[PDB]
């Protein structure tokens, strides 16, 4: 008489993609769902069933803001991509990615290049369970 049922608890979080400039040729993937409730669009605050993972066809969107309604299981925030036949671009892109948990902002990022700016890097993954 000792009864409980110690493992993992899922956590409300909201999530805030900013693309502008030359995003729409570029192939990348938002992750945004969870793998137990249901997620909320940041259009009208529709909510849908679960897991829905996005690919570049589906990246055409410039900005969104995205919730769960219950609790998540399974969770990720990469801003990697892909090199997709030729595209050339010219013309920057501004990534402002924010990851808030239930009431707080705990990760907060911002990519913008355009061939001419000496930074060690170029993408982003992070991973919540």
């Amino acid at each position: 008489g000792d009864d409980d049922e110690p493992g993992g608890k899922g956590a409300m979080y909201e999530v805030t993609i900013e693309q502008s400039g030359d995003f729409r040729s570029f192939i990348k993937s938002v992750v945004v769902v969870a793998n137990g409730t249901q997620l909320k669009d940041g259009a009208t605050g529709e909510s849908l069933a679960s897991p829905v993972i996005l690919s570049d066809e589906e990246l055409a969107v410039e900005k969104v803001t995205l919730s769960t309604t219950g609790k998540a299981i399974e969770f990720a925030v990469s801003g990697g991509v892909v090199d997709g036949e030729d595209g050339v671009v010219n013309e920057p892109m501004q990534w402002v990615v924010t990851v808030y948990k239930n009431g707080k902002e705990i990760e907060k990022k911002s990519l913008v290049f355009r061939d001419g700016k000496e930074i060690s890097t170029d993408d982003l993954n992070l991973y919540y369970n």
